[PDB]
Order: structure tokens, then sequence, then C-alpha cells
């Protein structure tokens, strides 16, 4: 008999098709022949962490953020036929908008004619700000002749106000070939112009797991054109005469891709409230749509995903979040199937270590309660629970350095959507762990000389220096 090499992928494959059969190929997809998109010189800058510094409270080394810029120009500045991009509104501002023109001037310098789709999703509470006619008019202004080969489409987006449901994911495709993805929704959000930066991911990667994304944004596209004479769901605005390009990738770029390298990959996104209300060739049988909704999880599959991730640890689970608990009324506090799958591993013996974001930007207390209450239902007692937790928990507040805070006097703060399991199979993306109904997109990794690089150039560094605010840590003891 033959021993698959791709267990992880495998488990959350086996629970994608359970929960949302009819969604494989445009919400979440596995395919194989991917490469980490990471240069020569540097092997391992498919992983673009932001800001990059370790060891130094004042962060001279943004070797990270001009990275991701560079990667950004590049990328699109080798667009031939479509460049694709979403994100969290506003509309792309600052360095971020200085890198697309500068991609999109360099691609049109070339001789291409490109169509592009920026897409954002808006909170109610934001509307107004996001105005697409006038982004539109000011990306023509400073793009100049290049703009006489762009066929643009600019949207704003809300799919529930009820549900507090619109655009989360952040992603750049080009010529469905090309991705990035990840956390960073700008250089202003993640104070990057700044001497306390925020700590965030993306991942760039190159073959058919960025058609997956392409397919994702289709997914959005058609319901934001079908919707796009709707005031109170989208603000739509085009260049030219063009029209509304909802399904731009399965258009210009084709299904069969090529591989480009031997990584296996899982597509994974959610279609948050509003788009789909059911995926109907489900048979999934397992107001709050995170915990108490089956319909909800058959069109979002990346939550089942990201606790099957969990599910398939064998030795150990990195998590670094925002937070894992959610302030936000009517959503739920926390993902109850999450924190049960946590404790059940603990239960087993295996690893879990949380870092989360510094509640200034207990935090902790709240996250060890429930694990421990989880793991009482569980185990049958508080004390069972608790050394269950305390032999196997290590829970902590980021850090970058070994100062409590910035040397500027700000806390360090985290935006990471990030999950790793055996030093094996990691998630990077924009979905985070906290109860969320958003639409939201990443991927999943199976990998483990990339899992290895993760854990050398920011796991290993972030614990290295997190640990000193852990409130529990089995490698020493600490359970307070």
């Amino acid at each position: 008999s033959a021993d698959s090499a791709t267990p992880h992928l495998d488990a959350v494959e086996q629970t994608l098709r359970q929960v949302s059969p009819g969604l494989e190929g445009d919400v979440w997809e596995r395919t194989s022949g991917n490469k980490l998109d990471g240069s020569a010189a540097d092997p391992s800058d498919w992983l673009l962490q932001t800001p990059g510094c370790w060891g130094d409270d004042k962060c001279a080394d943004r070797v990270g953020t001009k990275r991701l810029l560079a990667k950004m120009t590049e990328n699109i500045g080798n667009a031939t036929r479509t460049v694709d991009i979403s994100t969290l509104a506003p509309f792309p501002n600052g360095a971020f908008q200085d890198a697309i023109v500068a991609g999109l001037k360099e691609s049109a310098a070339k001789g291409n004619k490109l169509k592009v789709r920026i897409l954002v999703g808006a909170a109610p509470v934001y509307h107004m700000n996001v105005m697409p006619s006038k982004y539109r008019d000011e990306l023509t202004a400073k793009l100049g002749k290049a703009a006489e080969n762009i066929t643009l489409n600019v949207a704003s987006m809300t799919t529930s106000k009820t549900a507090f449901s619109w655009n989360h994911s952040k992603i750049l495709v080009v010529d469905g070939q090309s991705a990035l993805t990840g956390g960073i929704n700008s250089w202003k959000d993640d104070y990057l112009d700044t001497t306390h930066p925020v700590s965030d991911v993306d991942l760039a990667l190159t073959g058919p797991a960025a058609g997956s994304a392409g397919r994702y944004l289709d997914t959005l596209w058609t319901w934001t054109c079908q919707n796009k004479s709707n005031i109170a769901s989208v603000w739509f605005a085009a260049s030219g005469n063009a029209g509304c390009m909802a399904t731009m990738h399965k258009d210009t770029n084709p299904k069969a891709s090529p591989a480009t390298g031997n990584v296996p990959v899982i597509a994974v996104g959610g279609l948050g409230v509003g788009i789909k209300d059911v995926d109907p060739k489900s048979t999934f049988r397992p107001h709050d749509n995170t915990n108490a909704d089956r319909d909800y999880d058959t069109v979002n599959p990346e939550e089942s995903a990201l606790r099957a991730l969990v599910a398939s640890a064998k030795s150990h689970i990195e998590i670094s979040q925002q937070d894992l608990n959610a302030t936000c009324p009517p959503l739920p506090r926390y993902d109850i199937r999450l924190y049960d799958a946590l404790a059940a591993k603990m239960a087993a013996g295996v690893k879990v270590r949380i870092v989360v974001s510094d509640p200034a930007n207990k935090s902790l207390s709240e996250i060890s309660d429930t694990l421990r209450n989880r793991l009482a239902n569980i185990t049958g007692s508080q004390q069972a629970a608790k050394t269950a937790m305390c032999s196997n928990l290590q829970l902590a507040t980021f850090r970058s350095s070994p100062n409590d805070k910035w040397a500027d006097g700000h806390p360090y703060a985290q935006h990471h959507k990030l999950v790793s399991v055996d030093s094996s199979t990691f998630y990077i993306g924009s979905k985070n762990l906290y109860p969320s109904w958003l639409q939201d997109f990443g991927y999943i990794v199976e990998s483990p000389e990339a899992a290895k690089q993760l854990d050398a150039k920011l796991l290993d560094p972030q614990w290295k220096y997190s640990q000193e605010t852990a409130t529990v840590d089995y490698a020493r003891g600490i359970c307070n």
C-alpha cells in the first residue's frame, strides 16, 4: 500500500467535500503543482512578513515592507491580460496605490492592454468615504496615457447590513497565474509609515492555486454585477463604455493550469452572508452564524477548513492572531467548535501555542478560561482540565523585541491570520479565527520545507520575545 505525503491536506479536503461539495472549484479548491514565489537570492521570501524586524524595539530593518511593495509592483508589471484586486475599504491609497500605478505603467509600457478589477468591502459605518467613481478618476489621472490601455472595474459592496457582511479578502492575482494574499490591507492600516508598525503576513505563489483565487473573485464579482444597480448593496464605476466583468477570470484565463512547482495547496474562502444562502449539493448535517447556522457553514468552507486543520495535528499547533475572541455584538464571543477542537488536541497531549495581539491596541484570561471550560466538559473536572491545559498550552501576547512596548511608547500590535501544524501544513490568509461573517480567503499549504522556513523566520522569533508575557507555558511550568 502507498502512504500519502499530504495527510493534513487529505483531512481538510475530506471535510470540505462533506461541508461544501458544490462550491469546489469556486470558493475552495485543492491543487497540485504550485510554487512558493520566492526569488533565488532568498528562497524564503514567498513569506511576506511585515515589518520584518526582530530583536529591535526601533525596527530599523524594514526589508519586509520594502519587499512587499516591490513584489506588488513586479507582479503587476508582468501582467499581460488581467489584474484582480480585493481588500477591505478604503480603496488603495498611499504606498499601495503607488505600487499599483507603477506596476500598471510598467505593463502598459511593454505594450499590454489589461482588464483590471478593484473590489472593496465597506462597513455601513464607513460607506460615504468609499466613492468608486472618484477612485476611478484618481487612478486614471495618475496613470496618464497608460490609462488608454486599461479596462477598469471599481466597486465597493456590502452583502448584508443586518448580519454585518462585506468583503475582507486581500488578494492580488495577475493573469490568473500569480497570487498574493494574507492579512495586509494597506500601508497605513498596519502603521508602516510609523515607528510602531503592526506585524502581519502575506504569501506569494504562482501556479494553479492562483487560478483558484481568480475563481473566488469571479464568485464575488458575479454577485456584485448582479447587484450593481442596487445602491444599498453596491457602488460600481467603470472606465469608458466597459461593462461589469462578472467572470474576468473564467473568460481570459483557462482552467487547466500548468504546474510551476511541487507545492500542494488548498485555496479556501467564504461567501459571508447575502451572496449565497446555502450549498444546495451539500448533505452536511452537524442569531449566530458561527455556531448555530448549518447553511452558513456550507457557504463558508474556510471556517470548517481551519477547524479541520487544527484537527489534523498529530504533534503541535501554533496559532498567531489578532485575537481568538470577538467583541462585536451581535457576533458571538467565540467559535465553539474551534475551542472544542483545541481542547480535544490538548486532551490527547498535542501542544497548542496561541499568541494574540496586545489588548491595549485580561485578553489572555478570557482565552484560557474558555479553553479550561471546554476541557472540563471533556475531562470531567476542573482539576483534570487544568492538568491537560497547563501541561500542553503556551498562551501569550505578541512582542517583537525584549522591550515590553515599541521604543516610541505604543504597544505592539499584530494582524496575522496564521495557523501552523506539525511544522508541516499552514494557513495564511485574511480569515481571522475570532467570529466574523465576512467574505474571506486564504491558502492552506502542506510543505515541511516551507513550514520550517515559517518557523525559522516567523514563529520561532515570535515566541522568543512573546514568551515573556505568557500566562501559561508548559515548557517552563507557568500556569497562572
